[PDB]
C-alpha cells in the first residue's frame, strides 16, 4: 500500500434529471480533485461515503462489508457477486469468507437478516446518505493495468433503501484504491448525449474557483473578482465579570403556596445563574412556552431584569395568557405588552393549589375601574361602579369583583387549577446580573479571536486602548454604531474590538488558452498580515498559493502573491491598482510592474523655432458606438403567475405595478425606435449610388452596397454582420428591417460621395469627389492645389487605409466590443430574470402549480404572496436596470445623430470628435443595434525643424504673413502655411504692414518683395 | 412639453391611487384597521401596507 | 467636487447605518437572534432583516 493523486476520479452523477450540453454547478460530496488516495484486511473507516476502485483480472475482490462494528452485534451491510447476481444482505454477522469450485460463503452468523436484494478499473461510489447506501458503479473494463489519469463519470447503479449506520468497511477477498470524499462544489459539463464529460472543482487552484464564478471552462485574460478572504478566528473566549452560584428558584417553584391571579407577586432575581434544566424535570412543569426567547437556549445573554409573576387560575385559563391578547383576565386582572420577551410555564396544581374539598380563596379581579396597562397590578377591590349615581352593591350592575374558583379534584381536567409563572425579562439593559456559568480566558493579544464580553458576542482583536471610560459606561460605540470598544468588570480593562481582517481575493489570469498559472490579490491588507494567516492556517480560501521568495508583493491594493514585481516600466495589462499592473511576460510567468504612462518626450521649445510637417497621411479609424437595443415586452401576469387565475386574483390586489412595468418597457421600446430613427432617417430621400463608380481613385467598394448577394449590405457591413453573435418575455422586432437599416446607410453614403455636405443643408447639390475633397481641405487650413497636385498619391494613401479596415475588423475578433457588451448586457438580464424564476424566495417550491397542487387555497396563499413578492421585485430591478441602461443608450445614441450631422453630413471643426485628426469626412455603416464611423482623418507627419520669426521689418515697418507663418531654413526667408511645408517667397500679397519696427519683441531684417 | 407634464401628473395619479391599494393585506385604510382588529395583527397588517 | 465627495460619503454612511435599522424585527444584529431563537423561529427574524 502507498500513496498517490486522485487525478480526475469520482464524478458521479448527482442525480436522475437528464441535461443536455450545459455547465452545471452542484455542490454535494465528492471526491477533491488531485486527494490523496491510499493504494493497497484492515478496517476502513468509512469517512461519509469512500471512493473504491479495484484492479485485478483474478477476481479476487468478492465484494465488500460495511457497518460500525462487524461483529454480529450492530447491523452490517454484506456485498458479494459470485459470478452472475450480486447477492445484497443487510444481517447481522460475525464473520464471512475471509478465513473451478474453489471457494464457497459460509460466513459465522445470519441473525436479524432486513434487507435482501439481487441483481478491470471497477470503480464504485459508495454514499451513506438519508437512509440510502447509493451505489454508483462504473465497470470500464480497460485492456492493461496502465492507470489513465482520465476522466470517467460514475452512473448510479443502485440506491438501496437499507438505512443504517455505517462508519467501518473492509474488502472482501475469495489491488484496490480507496479515497474518501467531502462536501465539495462542482462544475459538470453535461454533454448532448447527456453524459458528464468533464468536471471542474471550486476549491483546488485560484484558476478553478474562477471557472466556477464564471461557470465555464476557459476563462480570459483579466482580472476577475471572486470569493472574499477573511482571518478565521483563532480562539473563542468567552469573559463575564465575577459569578456567583445561587438558582433561587426551585425553592421558589417548589413552595407549597403562590399567589392569586391578582394578587400576584413580583419576584425579582439578581445575582445567581440561569440553572434552568431542574425545571424540565426536577420541577417536572409541563406547560413550558416560552414567546420572544426560545428555550434551550439560556446560558448568557440571557437575562438582566429578570422577573417572575406567580399566577393561579383554572385549567382553561391559560390560553387566555398570552401576548397581545385581550379578555376579562386581559382587561381587569393583568395585561401583558406585546413585546413579552419571556416565558410562560403552566402545569396542573391539584394536590398543592387545591383542598381536598375545595379551596374557595384563589380568586380573581371579576371587574375593576382602571384600564390595565402592560406590567401593571390591581389592587383595589371595591365595588365596581357602574352607574352615574355612586353605586354600592346591588342596584345597577354593581356586583363584588371577586368569585370563588371552586378548585375541587373532583373536577375534569378542564376545571383543574393551573400554577403559572411568567418569567418576564429584558434582553438589553447592558450592565447584567445572571446568566450560567462559563470558561473565561484572558486577553486575546493581538488575536482574531470570538469573544463574548459581557453577552456581547462577535469576532475581533481585542487590544488596550486608550478612550477614557467614565466610570459608569460599560460599551463603547462609533458613530456607525459599532462597537469599538468593550470592558469586563473582571478584568475591568478597557479594550478596542478592532475586527479580524477581511476585504477581497481577486485572480489575475492570462487566460486558460495562453496559460494556467494565475496570481491572486488580497484587496487592502498588509502583507505580514496575510502572510501570518497563511503560516497559522486561517484564511478562509483554503486554496495556498506558494509563498516562496520574490512572490510576494505589496502594493497600495494590498497583497499580491504569484507575480514578481519588476522595477521595469510596461503599458497596463490587466490593471490591479494603485498604478500596478499584471501580465505574461518570457520561463514564462506572469510579473507585475508600475504602469508606463507612454513615452517620455522632450519638445525642443527655443525663443525661434518652429516645426512644419512636410508630409501626411489619410488615417481612416473605426469608431463604433451602440444605438438601440433588444425591444423587450414582458407579460407581468403570465412570468408572476404561470398561466394562474388563483396566483392572477393575489396579484390584482398589487396595485397598478403591471401597468406601470408595461408603460415603462413600451417606452423603452418605442425610445429605441426613435433613437434608429434619429439616428439613421437624417435624410429626406434615399440618394442611389451611380452606375458607374469612378470617384477620382477613390475606391469605396467596400462601404458602397454590392448587389452580387442578398440584404445588399457592403463587404464591411458583411463583416460587421457576421461579426456579432419563453415565459412571458418577447423580443419584439425592429420597426427598421436591417434591410432598410442598410438602405438608409447606402443613401447616407451616396449622398456624402455624390453631392458631398450640401445634401445636409437642403438640396442635394452634385459635385465631383476630387473637388468635394478639396473642399474638404480648405475646411482644415490646406490650401486645396494640395489636393490636385497630390491626388493619386492621396487616393492611395485611402484605399490602403480602407483596406486596412476589414482586416482591423477581420482578424482582431475584439473589434465590435461594445456592441456584442451591449448584446450580452441584455441577454444577461432576460438569464437572471428567466433563472430567479426557479427561486423559492422562502416558499415551499419554485413552481406555483406544485403549489397549487399540494395545499388547501387559504394556507397556499402565503406562499403565493412570497412568490409573487420576489419576482416582482426581481421584474422590477429588470425594468430599473432597463430603464437605466436604455438612458445610456439614448445618450449614445444621440452622440451618434449629432456625429452623423456633423462628421458625416459635414466637416467638424471639433479637435478629436470625428477621429484623431484634422477631420476630413466620415462613413457610416450599420451593425447589429450600432453604427460604425470609418472616421478619415489628415495627420501631418515628416516634421522638418525650422527657425522663425514673429515679424519682418523690410521698410522700416513691420510686416505680418496674412494667414502663413514666417520661417526659415537657414539663409533664405519663406511664408509658409502652416499645416503643410509649403515655402513661398515673402511679397506683399502675403503680408501686411501694422506699425514700426520698436515694438514687436522679435521682428527681423529681412526684404518683402513686390510682385 | 406636453408629454413632461402628462408624465409628472401620471406619477402623481399612480402615487394617489397606490394608496387605495391592499397590497395582500386586510384593507387599504390605516383607520379601519386599527378600529376592526387587535394591536398585534393589525402591527403585521400595517406593517404589509408600509 | 466636494458635493461629490459628500454625497458618495453619505450614500456610504446611509448604507452602515441602515445596518442598525430593526427592520421590524427582534434586533439589529444577527448574533443577537442566533443565540435567542429557535432556527424555526428565528428563520422568521432573518428573513425579515435580510
Ligand atoms: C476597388 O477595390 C476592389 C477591392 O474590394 C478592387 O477589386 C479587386 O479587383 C482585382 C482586379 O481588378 C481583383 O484581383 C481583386 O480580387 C478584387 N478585390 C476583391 C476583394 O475581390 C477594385 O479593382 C478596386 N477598383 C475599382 C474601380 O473597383
Ligand atoms: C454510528 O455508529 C458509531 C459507532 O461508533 C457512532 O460513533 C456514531 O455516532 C453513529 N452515528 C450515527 C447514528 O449515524
Ligand atoms: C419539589 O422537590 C421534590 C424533591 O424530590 C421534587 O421531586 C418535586 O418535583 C419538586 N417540585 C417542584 C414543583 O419543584
Ligand atoms: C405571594 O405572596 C403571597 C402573600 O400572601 C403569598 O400568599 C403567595 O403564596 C406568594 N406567592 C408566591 C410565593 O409566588
Ligand atoms: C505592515 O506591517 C509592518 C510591521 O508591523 C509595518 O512595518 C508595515 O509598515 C506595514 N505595512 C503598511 C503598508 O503599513
Ligand atoms: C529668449 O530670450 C530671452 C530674453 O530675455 C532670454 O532670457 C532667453 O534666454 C532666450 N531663450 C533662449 C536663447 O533659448
Ligand atoms: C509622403 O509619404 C508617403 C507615404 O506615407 C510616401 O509615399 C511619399 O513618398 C512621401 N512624400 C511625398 C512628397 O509624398
Ligand atoms: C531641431 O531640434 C533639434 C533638437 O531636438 C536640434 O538639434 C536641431 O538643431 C533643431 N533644428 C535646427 C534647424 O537647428
Ligand atoms: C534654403 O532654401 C533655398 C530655396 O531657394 C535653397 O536655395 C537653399 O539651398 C536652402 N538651404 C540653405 C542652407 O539656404
Ligand atoms: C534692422 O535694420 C535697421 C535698418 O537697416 C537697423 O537700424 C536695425 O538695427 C536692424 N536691426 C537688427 C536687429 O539687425
Amino acid at each position: 500500500q502507498s500513496y498517490t493523486n486522485s487525478f480526475t476520479r469520482g464524478v458521479y452523477y448527482p442525480d436522475k434529471v437528464f441535461r443536455s450540453s450545459v455547465l452545471h454547478l452542484t455542490q454535494d460530496l465528492f471526491l477533491p480533485f488531485f486527494s490523496n488516495v491510499t493504494w493497497f484486511n484492515p478496517v476502513l473507516p468509512f469517512n461519509d461515503g469512500v471512493y473504491f476502485a479495484s484492479t485485478e483480472k483474478s477476481n479476487i475482490i468478492r465484494g465488500w462489508i460495511f457497518g460500525t462494528t462487524l461483529d454480529s452485534k450492530t447491523q452490517s451491510l454484506l456485498i458479494v457477486n459470485n459470478a452472475t447476481n450480486v447477492f445484497i444482505k443487510v444481517c447481522e454477522f460475525q464473520f464471512c469468507n475471509d478465513p473451478m469450485e474453489s471457494e464457497s460463503g459460509v460466513y459465522s452468523s445470519a441473525n436479524n437478516c432486513t434487507f435482501e436484494y439481487v441483481s478491470n478499473l471497477r470503480e464504485f461510489v459508495f454514499k451513506n446518505i438519508d437512509g440510502y447506501f447509493k451505489i454508483y458503479s462504473k465497470h470500464t473494463p480497460i485492456i492493461g493495468r496502465d492507470f489513465p489519469q482520465g476522466f470517467s463519470a460514475l452512473e448510479p447503479l443502485v440506491d438501496l433503501p437499507i438505512g443504517i449506520n455505517i462508519t467501518r468497511f473492509q474488502t472482501l477477498l475469495a489491488d484496490y484504491y480507496v479515497g474518501y470524499l467531502q462536501p465539495r462544489t462542482f462544475l459538470l459539463k453535461y454533454n448532448e448525449n447527456g453524459t458528464i464529460t468533464d468536471a471542474v472543482d471550486c476549491a483546488l487552484d485560484p484558476l478553478s474557483e474562477t471557472k466556477c464564478t464564471l461557470k465555464s471552462f476557459t476563462v480570459e485574460k483579466g482580472i476577475y473578482q471572486t470569493s472574499n478572504f477573511r482571518v478565521q478566528p483563532t480562539e473563542s473566549i468567552v469573559r463575564f465579570p465575577n459569578v456567583t452560584n445561587l438558582c433561587p428558584f426551585h425553592e421558589v417553584f417548589n413552595a407549597t403556596r403562590f399567589a392569586s391571579v391578582y394578587a400576584w407577586n413580583r419576584t425579582r432575581i439578581s445575582n445567581c445563574v440561569a440553572d434552568y434544566s431542574v425545571l424540565y424535570n426536577f420541577a417536572p412543569f409541563f406547560a413550558f412556552k416560552c414567546y420572544g426567547v426560545s428555550p434551550t437556549k439560556l446560558n448568557d445573554l440571557c437575562f438582566t431584569n429578570v422577573y417572575a409573576d406567580s399566577f393561579v387560575i383554572k385549567g382553561n385559563e391559560v390560553s387566555q395568557i398570552a401576548p397581545g391578547q385581550t379578555g376579562n383576565i386581559a382587561d381587569y386582572n393583568y395585561k401583558l405588552p406585546d413585546d413579552f420577551t419571556g416565558c410562560v410555564i403552566a402545569w396542573n396544581s391539584n394536590k398543592l393549589d387545591s383542598k381536598h374539598s375545595g379551596n374557595y380563596d384563589y380568586w380573581y379581579r371579576l371587574f375593576r375601574k382602571s384600564k390595565l396597562k402592560p406590567f401593571e397590578r390591581d389592587i383595589s377591590t371595591e365595588i365596581y361602579q357602574a352607574g352615574n349615581k355612586p353605586c354600592k352593591g346591588k342596584g345597577p350592575n354593581c356586583y363584588f369583583p371577586l368569585q370563588s374558583y371552586g378548585f375541587r379534584p373532583t373536577y375534569g381536567v378542564g376545571h383543574q387549577p393551573y400554577r403559572v409563572v411568567v418569567l418576564s425579562f429584558e434582553l438589553l439593559h447592558a450592565p447584567a446580573t445572571v446568566c450560567g456559568p462559563k470558561k473565561s480566558t484572558n486577553l486575546v493579544k493581538n488575536k482574531c479571536v470570538n469573544f463574548n464580553f459581557n453577552g456581547l458576542t462577535g469576532t475581533g482583536v481585542l487590544t488596550k486602548s486608550n478612550k477614557k471610560f467614565l466610570p459608569f459606561q460599560q460599551f463603547g460605540r462609533d458613530i456607525v454604531d459599532t462597537t469599538d470598544a468593550v470592558r469586563d468588570p473582571q478584568t475591568l480593562e478597557i479594550l478596542d474590538i478592532t475586527p479580524c481582517s477581511f476585504g477581497g481575493v481577486s485572480v489575475i489570469t492570462p487566460g486558460t488558452n495562453t496559460s494556467n498559472q494565475v496570481a491572486v490579490l488580497y484587496q487592502g491588507v498588509n502583507c505580514t498580515e496575510v502572510s501570518v494567516a497563511i503560516h497559522a492556517d486561517q484564511l478562509t480560501p483554503t486554496w495556498r498559493v506558494y509563498s516562496t521568495g520574490s512572490n510576494v508583493f505589496q502594493t497600495r491594493a494590498g497583497c499580491l502573491i504569484g507575480a514578481e514585481y519588476v522595477n521595469n516600466s510596461y503599458e497596463c495589462d490587466i490593471p490591479i491598482g494603485a498604478g500596478v499592473c499584471a501580465s505574461y511576460q518570457t520561463s514564462q510567468s506572469i510579473i507585475a510592474y508600475t504602469m508606463s504612462l507612454g513615452a517620455e518626450n522632450s519638445v525642443a521649445y527655443s525663443n525661434n523655432s518652429i516645426a512644419i510637417p512636410t508630409n501626411f497621411t489619410i488615417s481612416v479609424t473605426t469608431e463604433i458606438l451602440p444605438v438601440s437595443m433588444t425591444k423587450t415586452s414582458v407579460d407581468c401576469t403570465m412570468y408572476i403567475c404561470g398561466d394562474s387565475t388563483e396566483c392572477s386574483n393575489l396579484l390584482l390586489q398589487y396595485g397598478s405595478f403591471c401597468t406601470q412595468l408595461k408603460r415603462a418597457l413600451t417606452g423603452i421600446a418605442v425610445e429605441q425606435d426613435k433613437n434608429t430613427q434619429e439616428v439613421f432617417a437624417q435624410v429626406k430621400q434615399i440618394y442611389k449610388t451611380p452606375p458607374i463608380k469612378y470617384f477620382g481613385g477613390f475606391n469605396f467598394s467596400q462601404i458602397l452596397p454590392d448587389p452580387s448577394k442578398p440584404s445588399k449590405r457592403s463587404p464591411i457591413e458583411d463583416l460587421l454582420f457576421n461579426k456579432v453573435t419563453f415565459n412571458g418575455l418577447t423580443v419584439l422586432p425592429p420597426l427598421l428591417t436591417d434591410e432598410m437599416i442598410a438602405q438608409y446607410t447606402s443613401a447616407l453614403l451616396a449622398g456624402t460621395i455624390t453631392s458631398g455636405w450640401t445634401f445636409g443643408a437642403g438640396p442635394a447639390l452634385q459635385i465631383p469627389f476630387p473637388m468635394q475633397m478639396a473642399y474638404r481641405f480648405n475646411g482644415i487650413g490646406v490650401t486645396q492645389n494640395v489636393l490636385y497636385e497630390n491626388q493619386k498619391l492621396i487616393a492611395n494613401q485611402f484605399n490602403s487605409a480602407i483596406g486596412k479596415i476589414q482586416d482591423s475588423l477581420f482578424s482582431t475578433p475584439s473589434a465590435l466590443g461594445k456592441l456584442q457588451d451591449v448584446v450580452n448586457h441584455n441577454a444577461q438580464a432576460l438569464n437572471t430574470l428567466v433563472k430567479q424564476l426557479s427561486s423559492k424566495f422562502g416558499a415551499i417550491s419554485s413552481v406555483l402549480n406544485d403549489i397549487l397542487s399540494r395545499l388547501d387555497p387559504p394556507e397556499a396563499e402565503v406562499q403565493i404572496d412570497r412568490l409573487i413578492t420576489g419576482r416582482l421585485q426581481s421584474l422590477q430591478t429588470y425594468v430599473t436596470q432597463q430603464l437605466i441602461r436604455a438612458a445610456e443608450i439614448r445618450a449614445s445614441a444621440n452622440l451618434a445623430a449629432t456625429k452623423m450631422s456633423e462628421c458625416v453630413l459635414g466637416q467638424s471643426k471639433r479637435v478629436d470628435f470625428c477621429g484623431k485628426g484634422y477631420h476630413l469626412m466620415s462613413f457610416p455603416q450599420s451593425a447589429p443595434h450600432g453604427v460604425v464611423f470609418l472616421h478619415v482623418t489628415y495627420v501631418p507627419a515628416q516634421e522638418k525643424n525650422f527657425t522663425t520669426a514673429p515679424a519682418i521689418c523690410h521698410d522700416g515697418k513691420a510686416h505680418f504673413p496674412r494667414e502663413g507663418v514666417f520661417v526659415s531654413n537657414g539663409t533664405h526667408w519663406f511664408v509658409t502655411q502652416r499645416n503643410f511645408y509649403e515655402p513661398q517667397i515673402i511679397t506683399t500679397d502675403n503680408t501686411f504692414v501694422s506699425g514700426n519696427c520698436d515694438v514687436v519683441i522679435g521682428i527681423v531684417n529681412n526684404t518683402v518683395y513686390d510682385p
